[PDB]
């Protein structure tokens, strides 16, 4: 009864959930950039917010080759970035522990600074900031392996405490470690500028807040791949997330198996053959049922956000790493209002019922006209008989 209902609904906004992820642009795009003879790449990162919600930083990037050396510009395409905070049990020291996964994809179905990444290469990263006049430095070490697109290191704050919160600088602390499939190698411009190496800028903007800009060189110096960062903020809040000291540091490493068994009822909602993968028709399918009517061309692109291997299809597990992600990193109030309007048919700022059963029924769900209601009951705070934001947001974590 409960159940169903509950159950059905889970289906329903992952469903939608899915859509807003296909629709928004997580990656890293790189593009060329001639007149630099470099690259150019635009991003955002999500920082959950502690008891709150999430903080965008919004990346602007330019790199530039240090050699006069030929390197590869690429086609435009896209980094996908995995990364893991934790900390060292045995540190007394202002510290983090960084993993990062980073593969090349983008583009569907090599040079001699390569032949420097075959194996595991020693990184040394060096970084000396100031935010708001607050000076600080952090020293950092370890190893990257650009065969698997594998780096970890263990950064320490050596001037005392950092007074930025450690997130917002692990893009600041050597994308020359990133995993090229094959049919890539002539797009990664980061391992075509070594061993002379590049200078990385970046303007980051922390939305309500300040921002930073960023120059650093990275080259190898003997066998070591050097980081050396010069950060300067200004314009922060003393008192904002960032000052403040008010965003989250990891997130459970963990995804309960009812999770993920939740992310697949999703799934076999686009997969309507049961084939285990999505086609641009399964799609446009779902997308059609809930009102939209994407092109062709838009249906590629938003496969092509997510498409690991590039086959030009949404595989089970591509899928089930995109939803993992999108649990794990917190949607903006405009991203759920979004989601909102799938089912506020009216743009009244409230789900009915008849709203709710005529999206269910679109998307091909068999409910009662009690089912219904029933749903509306689990997700009511207030007893309106409707279903406001507020409440949605509830119903939606
Ligand atoms: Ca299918
Ligand atoms: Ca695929
Ligand atoms: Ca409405
Ligand atoms: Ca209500
Ligand atoms: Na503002």
């Amino acid at each position: 009864m409960v159940d169903s209902s509950r159950r059905k609904w889970n289906k329903t906004g992952h469903a939608v959930r899915a859509i807003g992820r296909l629709s928004s642009l997580e990656n890293v795009y790189i593009k060329a950039d001639k007149q630099k003879n470099g690259i150019k790449a635009n991003y955002h990162i999500r920082h959950n917010i502690e008891d709150g919600g999430v903080q965008l930083a919004y990346h602007y990037q330019q790199n530039t080759p240090i050699g006069d050396g030929p390197v590869l510009l690429p086609d435009n395409h896209y980094l996908s970035v995995q990364s893991k905070l934790s900390k060292d049990p045995n540190e007394k020291r202002d510290h983090m522990v960084l993993l990062e996964f980073v593969t090349a994809a983008g583009i569907t179905l090599v040079s001699k600074g390569e032949e420097l990444f075959t194996g595991v290469v020693p990184i040394l990263v060096e970084l000396d900031g100031d935010v708001n006049g607050h000076k600080f430095s952090v020293s950092g070490e370890g190893e990257g392996d650009a065969t698997y697109g594998k780096l970890t290191l263990k950064f320490i704050c050596t001037t005392g405490k950092l007074p930025v919160p450690w997130p917002t600088l692990v893009t600041t602390l050597v994308q020359c470690f990133s995993r090229y499939p094959d049919h890539m190698k002539q797009h990664d411009f980061f391992k075509s500028a070594m061993p002379e190496g590049y200078i990385q800028e970046r303007t980051i903007f922390f939305k309500d807040d300040g921002n930073y800009k960023t120059r650093a060189e990275v080259k190898f110096e003997g066998d070591t791949l050097v980081n050396r960062i010069e950060l300067k903020g200004i314009d922060f809040k003393e008192d904002g997330n960032i000052l403040g000291h008010k965003l989250e540091y990891n997130l459970p490493d963990q995804l309960t198996e009812e999770q993920i068994a939740e992310f697949k009822e999703a799934f076999s909602l686009f997969d309507k053959d049961g084939d285990g993968t999505i086609t641009t028709k399964e799609l446009g399918t779902v997308m059609r049922s809930l009102g939209q009517n994407p092109t062709e061309a838009e249906l590629q692109d938003m496969i092509n956000e997510v498409d690991a291997d590039g086959d030009g299809t949404i595989d089970f597990p591509e899928f089930l790493t995109m939803m993992a992600r999108k649990m794990k990193y917190r949607d903006t109030e405009e991203e759920i209002r979004e989601a909102f309007g799938v089912f506020d048919k009216d743009g009244n700022g409230y789900i009915s019922a008849a709203e709710l059963r005529h999206v269910m029924t679109n998307l091909g769900e068999k409910l009662t006209d009690e089912e219904v209601d029933e749903m509306i009951r689990e997700a009511d705070i207030d007893g309106d008989g409707q279903v406001n934001y507020e409440e949605f947001v509830q119903m939606m974590t």
